[PDB]
């Protein structure tokens, strides 16, 4: 996977279609508004309609090249596939698929919660592959590329949130994997994880809320994931310590990855 | 916390151990350690007439008990009876012992959601409910939970997609609980396996038509996961090479999560 050696300029998602998910909120509002001030044509899902058109809206007002909202749950693997068809009729083609939603949920200790966990595989895991295989003859065209978007708990593991970090470790042992099968079959869409540190969003803000754990700003943090899908890089990363934003990497797993593929074939 | 001491058999003996996917590879070889231990096992899978002969080898090695409740773990309620079954079986749960796996699909990936599905609720999904299932009786003994994984659930390779997103999410998962039982104070330890390429007839058939490193002795690979399960370390690594063991510790990731708990 080649990223462009360039700077990232705004111009770049001029024109360029995107699919945002978990975008009526969060992150993921911020990411459409972003992508509208750079006038991108845009298409936001989430569950609830009236926020959703909230969104829809101001990205217009905001300079969208253009934008719209079709609403549902990604418990609905068939809903999933279905969005990105009509989303890619709406924009004529699709060059970026933001994967950015998650289900409902909040620090707590686990104790009989299958019903949490295989939800959140469902939702947070599942779903994306669903997208993912929907969106790929349209990526495979536009060249375009994925954004998977992760989390601290990702990486490493934490108390509080063991179906969440579950889905977020899923999401890695995947879409890591079918990056290398891309750049052997020589399929050019890029995959771009990140891995991101508490944000301010008002759901994290609320789940946090009862000791001083720094948020980082969220409208800061969705330009980081736009431009490392723009420029298509493996990871991006985004935490408010420079600490946690080095020792999030694994360099001793690049070394074994890179020493295993030019070694097999 | 591990237990400050080396590692001598007789501590296995009388314990009660479940294994499951016993019926071939790794998990036979736990089972039949286990035996020549004395311990009481209970070993699962769904081949009936292979886990009844595995059983018969049990008994002629020098285990306390031996019994096997075939079953497909694509299935949640036989998972959740089946700890219930072999709690009763054995009167108490010393070891948990996690170790089946759907069959792996070493392919490019290209739409078999379903595929995907399956090796999550079997190879992740089912491991939860297993653990949910005994726990109860894994904290009056104080007892442990082994969880075996995969160069490919802590690093990435291509053609083995769905069994890597499996393995991960069993890190993520039982680290996350892991932490969780150390400040609510559980006195239940955890362990991940982590394997390289072990010498079973799935592996070799795996493996067959591209030329790799040697495999590993099965044997050895199984009495070592029961060796750090049964000194309560948290990590095992395992490969006929130790050069691999060596690159693949992430210092960073321990670092970075005691800095996060000192706090
Ligand atoms: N903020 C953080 O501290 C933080 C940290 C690490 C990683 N992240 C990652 O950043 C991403 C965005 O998180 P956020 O904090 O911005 O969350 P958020 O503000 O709570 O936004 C979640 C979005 O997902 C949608 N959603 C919820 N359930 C859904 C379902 N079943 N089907 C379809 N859409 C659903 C919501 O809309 P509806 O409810 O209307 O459906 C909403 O638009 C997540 O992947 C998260 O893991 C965030
Ligand atoms: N061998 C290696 O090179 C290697 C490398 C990395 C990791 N590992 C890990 O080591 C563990 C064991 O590997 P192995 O090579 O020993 O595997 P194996 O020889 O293929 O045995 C897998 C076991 O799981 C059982 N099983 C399959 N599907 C099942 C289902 N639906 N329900 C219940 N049981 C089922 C199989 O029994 P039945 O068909 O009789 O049901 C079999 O006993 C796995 O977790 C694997 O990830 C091995
Ligand atoms: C053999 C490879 C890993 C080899 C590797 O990653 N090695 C490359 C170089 C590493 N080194 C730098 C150490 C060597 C170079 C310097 S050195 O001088 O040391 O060679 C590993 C990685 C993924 C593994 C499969 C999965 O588990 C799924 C499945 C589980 C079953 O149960 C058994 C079958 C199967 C298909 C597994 C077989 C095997 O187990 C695989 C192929
Ligand atoms: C550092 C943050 C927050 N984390 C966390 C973990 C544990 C506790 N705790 O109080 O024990 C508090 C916070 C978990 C890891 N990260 S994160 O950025 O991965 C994250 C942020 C927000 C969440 C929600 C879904 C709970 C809001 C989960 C993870």
């Amino acid at each position: 996977q080649q990223p462009l050696n360039e700077e990232f300029r705004p111009e770049m998602l001029q024109g360029k279609k995107v699919i945002v998910t978990g975008a009526s909120k969060g992150i993921g509002r911020e990411m459409a508004y972003h992508l509208a001030k750079m006038g991108a044509h845009v298409v936001v899902t989430a569950r609830s309609k009236e926020t959703l058109q909230k969104v829809v809206s101001h990205c217009l007002e905001l300079g969208a090249a253009s934008a719209h909202y079709i609403a549902g749950t990604m418990e609905d693997m068939t809903f999933a596939e279905q969005f990105v068809a009509q989303a890619g009729k709406l924009m004529g083609g699709l060059d970026m698929l933001i994967l950015n939603h998650i289900t409902n949920t909040s620090l707590n200790l686990f104790h009989d919660d299958i019903h949490h966990v295989r939800k959140s595989m469902e939702v947070n895991f599942l779903s994306y592959v669903v997208l993912t295989v929907a969106a790929l003859p349209m990526l495979k065209q536009s060249n375009g590329s994925i954004v998977v978007v992760s989390s601290l708990a990702g990486k490493v593991a934490y108390p509080m949130v063991a179906a969440y970090s579950a889905s977020k470790f899923a999401l890695d042992g995947f879409f890591s994997s079918i990056r290398k099968e891309y750049s052997v079959s020589r399929v050019n869409v890029s995959i771009t994880l990140c891995v991101l540190g508490l944000i301010d969003t008002e759901t994290a803000m609320k789940a946090v809320s009862g000791v001083h754990m720094q948020a980082a700003p969220k409208e800061e943090c969705a330009l980081e994931i736009i431009k490392g899908g723009a420029l298509r890089q493996e990871e991006v990363y985004y935490d408010s310590s420079l600490w946690t934003t080095l020792l999030i990497r694994n360099p001793s797993r690049k070394i074994l990855e890179f020493l295993y593929s030019t070694s097999y074939n």
